[PDB]
DNA sequence: GAGTAAGCAGTCCGCG
DNA sequence: GCGGACTGCTTAC
């Protein structure tokens, strides 16, 4: 096979990389790495190697990386240009795979851990250590084993051995409900003493040494403990024994908030799984405990039991150990679900770098734009510093705040990329400039020509037509991937859709779910046997197909996620090839895209329904148009229409058929004006939207920029069994608004617009009447916690202190000497209750850590003393306010003269 | 060390 | 009691 690697570190004069051989075993290797680095020589020079900009430059050989080094420093010192990859272990990767990268994942051990550490006096902190690390599950991904370490042993109480017969049972039966499928794989070593544990830990660490490292809060909590008190009991080159190079930094993180220290283990790629999921997800929760995150990804119960986890091994050592096991499994679980092992691999291996460096879109694209440029024996720039200019974005439309019965809306295909690639953006193919017009006379085609010669955007730059840029180049190449998953994404969740309409008519019989592939929209044949499949087999196909969907989810929207990073990447002063002419080359041309297919749009739909300059587009952002359908569903007659999917038929078509054409001939007489490399503006139609037919619903409704509620029928071909609803920024959608008000709210536009004003006003006095019986939880707001000991003045509130802080500060004087009441966290979410007047905490709100319940000795105060009338009026009323008035509805029954009258 | 646009809650402060 | 300037947080794109 294909060797690849799996770390590489520098370490002074020496590359330290762990690789997988042709015949596919695990090696290291200590490699006295010799670099190169460029400087500019004259013409009269013969070589092979140019800069971007074809200037000849000289390969300098230097006999270590520190002569390298130092070389650099030299040539600041000069003021001249030292060219080429200065980030070594970069070099190393692609002179060593210089070849696209097939790896195997069965090959490369993943490591899944959690330590358990019981602490008598509050929160463990890791850089103390000063605690027994009681339990360990390690699980292995080559060995596919749970391997247990669990202390029987010690200051904090001696029990007996955990019970794999007794976790194996059900919770209702006293047992702890250990999932029966990894039951067979779990290898337990009990431990009369915590030194033993921990030496036969690293012992099994050598033998099985990870190359990637996760698992939840890894990073901050588990690793540094590990490390630390490993420290403190054997000495510091012992816990240097976690590195396969036996070296390690004792790191500090440099950006907004705070000054913490997490441990950098060389030779090993950490992935904490916590950041993976902040990163890839494209969720905001307003907690990250696994309790939480298990719950929402996979349906899994809470993990219960009673009392503190500070008394819970001394309790019951039972339910301490199984719980530590399945919190391993879990992480496994969701990985299972969201995959991102695999995209960062994917991913790491395609750009060429470590892979803990998939975190940093700038390293990825600087990997990839170098290893593509040197395959044509070109040289890269050298980083340079700048200062931080803030530049322009998109444009957004000011909408008429209203209700809007039928939208059709419209987006373009990957716009910042397809902008790049249409113009052709790059730093090396700038060609000169022009003098810029107002925008407007672009948008209305008024102003002058910008060039006969070169690919323009309207922010005064031009580019060449008849060559490639290295970012158009490379960013299609990803663009492309990312257009696969898309299309397998889609398929799936179509066929998502086949099944639901299958369970309306579930058969009767024993059949089993069918042996298809989710990833392509099923054949007629497939859809005449779901027809008769049962209820069991149909839900089965379901699961599936919408874990197909997801896995296409991830796939697709992390490939967009770091093409568009390209994009924004041009405007950071940290990439080697920031430049705000280009960075401001797409945004521009952005604008003008928007502005300029409005007025397209206006034009043609005016002269299809044979009127003049009625307002058809009623709001845009950045790439998108929202189209008043109104007119075209009036030009027909609703009497036409024989039920919903009838006009959602109309409409469908009608986009597809009339408009985008219309769209695209719009489009290609932009290229022209720009003269563009080619035409690659692709507004597809997205949602299709409207009340049911024959219903008071109102359909859709929008309350300014960014805000804005649509009953959709049709999701880019998805023909969807029942509406969903597409809400945009409205407090249903913010991590800060309370779960149960949430979804009060969403139950509240569901109404509004299917449904109409009388039913809205309904559910509202329901809602209002029993309110008050919802768990304290549902109904807390949460809130980020920084810049908390800002605002902290002798335990009391400080000048401008935010609302959330101030309930932080209450928090820390209710807790004042509760030795195990758990301390908010700095940069961490919080649930925020409003609090009576006269209250026994001195303050109008409290604020404790979100996911998890109040400590019991404050709890029933906070109960007490809740402010429902305040809670209710701040989350719930305030914002349908917001919606009803925009949407010229009333979610309570005016007064009027009918009011004289006994109904 | 991807980017900008833009909404809403809250504090401070002015207001016979 | 509510506006406007200000910070903080959060979302849409
Ligand atoms: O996180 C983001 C989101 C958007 N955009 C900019 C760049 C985006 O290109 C642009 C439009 O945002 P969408 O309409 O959501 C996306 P796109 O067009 O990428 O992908 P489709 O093909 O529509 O799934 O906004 C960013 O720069 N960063
Ligand atoms: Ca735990
Ligand atoms: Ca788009
Ligand atoms: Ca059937
Ligand atoms: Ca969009």
């Amino acid at each position: 096979m294909k060797e690849f690697y799996l770390t590489v570190e520098q370490i002074g004069d020496s590359i330290f990389e762990r690789y997988i051989d042709s015949n596919g075993r695990e090696r290291t290797r200590e490699v006295e790495y010799k670099p190169s680095l460029f400087a500019h020589c004259p013409e009269s020079q013969a070589t092979k190697y140019f800069d971007i900009y074809g200037k000849p430059c000289t390969r300098k050989l230097f006999a270590n990386m520190r002569d390298a080094s130092q070389w650099i420093k030299r040539m600041e010192d000069i003021g001249l240009e030292a060219l080429g990859m200065d980030d070594f272990k970069l070099a190393y990767l692609s002179d060593t795979y210089n070849y696209e990268i097939k790896y195997d994942h069965t090959k490369i051990r993943v490591a899944n851990f959690d330590i358990e550490v019981t602490s008598p006096d509050g929160f463990p902190e890791p850089s103390q250590a000063k605690h027994p690390i009681d339990a360990i599950t390690h699980y292995d991904s080559i060995d596919d084993r749970f391997y247990v370490f669990d202390l029987l042993n010690s200051p904090y109480g001696n029990v007996e051995e955990w019970s794999i017969e007794i976790a194996a049972k059900l919770q209702e039966q006293g047992g702890d409900e250990v999932p029966s499928e990894i039951i067979d794989k779990i290898i337990y070593m009990p431990f009369d003493n915590e030194k033993e544990l921990l030496m036969e830990y690293l012992n099994f660490w050598q033998q099985k040494t990870p190359v990637i490292l996760t698992g939840w809060n890894v990073e901050s909590f588990a690793i540094p403990y590990v490390y630390n008190r490993i420290k403190n009991i054997f000495g510091e080159s012992t816990a240097k024994r976690l590195s396969p190079h036996r070296k390690t930094r004792v790191k500090v993180i440099e950006n907004m908030y705070g000054s913490r220290e997490i441990i950098t283990l060389f030779g090993i790629s950490v992935l904490d799984y916590i950041d993976l999921y902040k990163k890839f997800s494209f969720t905001n929760q307003p907690s990250y405990s696994l309790d939480y995150i298990s719950e929402f990804e996979l349906n899994v119960g809470k993990l219960k039991y009673d009392g503190p986890i500070s008394k819970l091994r001394e309790s019951n050592h039972q339910r301490y150990i199984s719980y530590n096991i399945i919190a391993v499994y879990r992480v496994l679980q969701i990985d299972a679900k969201r995959q991102f092992i695999n995209l960062s691999l994917d991913m790491g291996y395609y750009a060429k770098i470590q892979i803990q460096s998939v975190f940093s879109p700038i390293k990825t694209w600087d990997a990839i734009i170098f290893n593509s440029l040197k395959e044509q024996n070109k040289v890269i720039p050298q980083g340079r510093s700048h200062p931080v200019q803030p530049y322009p974005g998109a444009f957004v439309k000011e909408p008429i705040p209203n209700r809007y019965k039928y939208v059709m809306s419209f987006d373009l295909t990957s716009a910042y990329p397809s902008i790049i690639r249409q113009v052709n953006i790059s730093p090396e193919t700038i060609a000169g400039t022009f003098k810029v017009a107002p925008l407007h006379d672009y948008i209305n085609a008024v102003a002058e020509r910008p060039s006969d010669v070169y690919s323009c955007s309207p922010n005064g730059m031009m580019y060449y037509k008849d060559r490639d840029g290295v970012v158009p180049t490379e960013i299609t190449k990803v663009f492309n991937q990312r257009k696969e998953h898309k299309g397998y994404m889609l398929a799936a969740q179509r066929n998502g859709e086949i099944i639901k309409e299958a369970l309306h008519n579930p058969n009767l019989s024993v059949d089993e779910p069918l042996d298809v592939d989710y990833r392509f929209d099923f054949s007629d044949e497939i859809k005449e046997k779901i027809k008769k499949l049962s209820a069991k087999s149909l839900n089965e196909m379901l699961f599936r197909a919408q874990r197909t969907e997801v896995a296409g989810m991830t796939a697709q929207i992390n490939r967009k996620a770091l093409i568009n990073g390209l994009a924004g990447a041009l405007g950071n002063v940290w990439f080697r090839y920031y430049d705000l002419r280009n960075a401001t080359a797409i945004t521009t041309f952005g604008q003008m895209a928007l502005q300029w297919i409005e007025r397209k749009v206006n034009e043609y739909l005016n002269e299809v329904c044979g009127t003049e300059g009625e307002a058809f587009v009623l709001y845009g952002d950045t790439d998108s148009i929202y189209v008043s359908a109104d007119k075209i569903i009036d030009k027909v007659g609703e009497s036409k229409f024989r039920d919903t999917n009838h006009w959602v038929d109309f409409l469908d078509k009608f986009a597809r058929e009339r408009m985008e054409p219309a769209i695209d001939r719009g489009f290609r007489e932009m290229c022209e004006y720009m003269n563009n490399k080619q035409h690659l503006m692709f507004m597809d139609r997205e949602a299709i939207a409207g009340p049911p037919l024959g219903s008071k619903g109102i359909g859709g409704f929008w309350t300014g920029k960014k805000r804005y509620a649509l009953n959709v029928w049709d999701m880019e071909g998805t023909r969807y069994a029942e509406p969903k609803l597409k809400i945009m920024g409205l407090e249903t959608q913010k991590s800060s608004t309370p779960k149960a008000v949430q979804k009060a709210l969403k139950e509240c536009i569901r109404r509004m617009l299917q449904e109409g004003e009388e039913s809205l006003q309904e559910y509202f006095k329901e809602f209002e009447k029993e309110f008050r019986q919802l768990n304290y939880i549902s109904i807390a707001s949460v809130s980020s916690a920084n810049n908390i000991a800002k605002y902290d003045v002798g335990g009391f509130p400080g000048p401008k202190c935010p609302f959330h802080i101030r309930g932080i500060l209450t928090y820390n004087r209710a807790i004042k000497g509760n030795i195990d009441a758990p301390q908010v966290v700095e940069g961490e979410k919080v649930y925020v209750l409003p609090l009576r007047e006269g209250n026994p905490f001195g303050d109008k709100c409290i604020a404790w850590p979100s996911g998890t319940e109040i400590t019991d000795l404050i709890k029933d105060d906070v109960l007490h003393w809740m402010d429902y009338t305040v809670l209710l009026e701040k989350t719930f009323i305030k914002p349908l306010e917001g919606f009803t008035s925009a949407a010229k509805l009333d979610y309570e029954k005016k007064a009027s003269l009918f009011d004289m009258f006994d109904f």
